[PDB]
């Protein structure tokens, strides 16, 4: 009866190790009575107990009162290599951190929510109410930035599995790529140069921004990468900017808005400088070039990613997909788990980077931080989201936590995974599938031992993972798969996502029609789908036609942009003839319960399309399979070809 309750006393229980020596019972077994609680130090969701008798509310109040005393039992000592941050200490701190240190405020050093005004103004052209649309890429203020501070980076280190980390290594050995053990060495400034946005923040103490300092400053860089090689020291730090300030810059080319989404509340980043000395040397881990982490999907495209999960889930006879959801994970990532990531990077690595990656190392274990307001911080491990290890580091160490669970809850041992399973990351999302009985066992069992490997599964009904049993049910990036029926008799998946939030993210920026059509073929990629969205995006395109698109954003087009679509999604815009009518249902739902649209807004739609279109010429509008069959003109593509 109160099995419930004590499982959720066990995910707060202190993970500990396999007692041989005493009697390891369940949550079940301590519910039945003549069960004692011994301990509180759990491990694979059983306690050491004495069997003496028991009743159950009686065991459960002796292993709540261990849980508590354990919790109620610490100040540490900085390194060396951080004391130089102490000497720039203007004022006391204000941080009240109560984990971690705050040794105060450094001298002071020297953005807004808008409407994309031509895409804003075709929606109200519609009757879509914007007023009624979400809210997104809220900026926050200072005090809501501190406090952010206080609620998750200011705590102790996870506690894990004793061994779990020696366990962890176990599963790397059986996914390692041995014909590249020890071969991986720095890149030049060529290829540096070439992925890379220019405008990369400056860190607090910095002035110039990545594209600056490329073209002034390298060899600033090129002393660090020297110091950090030869073991010694460097003035490691990062900054904390809350999410959508000014600073809050991506390094590298991002698959979509949904990377800026999932973003910590707290950005916390090397110097431009810095960011460059790692990414120039640890560059073919940081990129993933080639990709050595199973399933990761980090380079691939929105508009191909269910495409291709969908053949490996056709290959089960009863698959499911369960979701891989950590509360704030960086906030989880431990001193142990990144030092599991030097040991892998060390053994892709040429034996000359290995202090290199050593050193690195020990500065990310320790991290003075420096917000904008210029109160300091000292952070015991986790992950600064703008680390350029983030994506790499955190999707290994996903696949790798994942794998272990998974292994441990079903009996299926590590090296046997790829038999049973596929696995898909992004950082910290992802998802397996896998079939239906395997994939419950890992569903249920899988959070406590998440728990103890110290990545918490976000609070669910019946403390159990979310399972999907059919394939559009996926959820991975924000977005989940949606069915469309093309005119030669294919069907394929597109990246879904709620009208809505769609409609948000077009609408608005953070501080001309040159963006704007980008931001439409970007949006055209992704959500031809969705009719609604497909026609705001025709009408933009319309827009101006001697303009050519920026390169501000995900995507842009040489060209046309009609025949630039077919180039990246494989059919005409124009032989899109069905969108999965449940799913569409689905994500449409939003629209109607915040009132963002009208009984009118469709055909109002439509039938601004259908005025454009049936004037004389040639219409980007009629490449609209509905659109065209009113207005009985087509459109004529002219070359055209897609960028990033």
């Amino acid at each position: 009866n109160l099995t419930p309750l004590f499982e959720e006393l066990l995910q707060q229980c202190p993970p500990g190790g396999q007692n041989k020596t005493a009697h390891m019972v369940s949550a079940y077994q301590l519910a039945q009575g003549n069960w004692m609680p011994t301990s509180c130090h759990v491990f694979m969701g059983t306690i050491s107990a004495r069997r003496t008798k028991t009743h159950p509310y009686e065991a459960y109040v002796k292993l709540r009162e261990l849980v508590e005393e354990h919790k109620m039992k610490p100040g540490s000592s900085l390194g060396k290599h951080n004391d130089w941050i102490i000497g720039k200490i203007k004022y006391q701190g204000n941080l009240r951190t109560k984990h971690m240190l705050n040794p105060g405020k450094v001298a002071e050093q020297l953005r807004h929510n808008v409407y994309n005004k031509t895409i804003g103004s075709v929606m109200t052209a519609t009757g879509i109410r914007l007023e009624k649309l979400p809210v997104v890429r809220a900026q926050t203020d200072t005090t809501n930035f501190h406090q952010a501070i206080r609620d998750k980076i200011d705590k102790e280190e996870n506690l894990q599995t004793p061994g779990l980390h020696k366990k962890l290594m176990e599963v790397f050995n059986a996914l390692k790529r041995p014909e590249l053990e020890s071969s991986y060495d720095a890149v030049e400034w060529e290829e540096l140069e070439r992925g890379i946005n220019r405008k990369g923040a400056a860190g607090f103490f910095e002035r110039k921004n990545i594209g600056e300092i490329l073209d002034s400053e390298k060899n600033k860089v090129e002393e660090i990468i020297d110091n950090l090689k030869k073991g010694r020291n460097i003035k490691y730090y990062e900054t904390a900017i809350p999410k959508n300030e000014k600073r809050d810059v991506n390094d590298d080319w991002t698959a979509g808005d949904f990377v800026d989404e999932k973003k910590p509340r707290v950005i916390q980043y090397p110097e431009a400088k810095t960011r460059l000395a790692i990414t120039k040397v640890m560059y073919k881990w940081v990129k993933q070039k080639p990709v050595v982490i199973p399933g990761y999907e980090g380079k691939t495209p929105l508009f191909q990613i269910f495409d291709k999960v969908k053949k490996e889930w056709d290959q089960f006879q009863n698959p499911v997909a369960v979701s891989f959801d950590t509360k704030a994970w960086d906030t989880q990532v431990t001193t142990k788990d990144l030092e599991l990531i030097k040991d892998i990077q060390k053994y892709y690595f040429k034996k000359k980077w290995h202090k290199f990656i050593d050193t690195l190392t020990m500065h990310m274990t320790e991290v003075p931080v420096i917000c904008a307001d210029g109160e300091v911080y000292i952070r015991k491990g986790q992950r600064g989201s703008g680390q350029p290890d983030t994506s790499a580091g955190n999707s290994m160490l996903n696949v790798l936590t994942m794998v272990y669970a998974f292994c441990e809850a079903t009996g299926v041992p590590y090296k046997s995974f790829d038999r049973v399973a596929k696995i898909h990351v992004c950082g910290d999302d992802g998802f397996l599938i896998t079939e239906r009985a395997l994939g419950e066992k890992f569903a249920s069992k899988g959070v406590q031992i998440l728990a103890e490997a110290g990545k918490p599964q976000k609070i669910t009904e019946g403390d159990k993972m979310k399972v999907a049993y059919q394939f559009d049910d996926i959820e991975f990036c924000s977005h989940t798969p949606i069915q469309v029926r093309w005119s030669d008799n294919t069907s394929s998946y597109m990246p879904g996502r709620n009208t809505t939030t769609i409609l948000a993210k077009m609408a608005t920026r953070l501080d001309t029609i040159a963006y704007e059509k980008a931001v439409a073929f970007s949006f055209l990629l992704m959500y031809s789908w969705n009719p609604l969205i497909r026609r705001i995006c025709l009408l933009v395109l319309s827009t101006e036609l001697q303009v050519k698109p920026g390169k501000s954003t995900t995507y842009y087009y040489e060209g046309d942009p009609i025949s630039a679509y077919k180039e990246v999604i494989g059919h005409n815009l124009f032989d899109l003839k069905r969108t999965s009518f449940e799913k569409l249902a689905k994500l449409n739902l939003s629209m109607s319960v915040l009132g963002a649209w009208t009984r009118h807004t469709s055909k109002r739609l439509l039938q601004d399309c259908v005025n454009m279109g049936v004037k004389e010429g040639n219409w980007l509008v009629n490449a609209d399979r509905l659109v065209s069959s009113k207005t009985g003109n087509r459109y004529i593509p002219g070359e055209g070809h897609t960028l990033q």
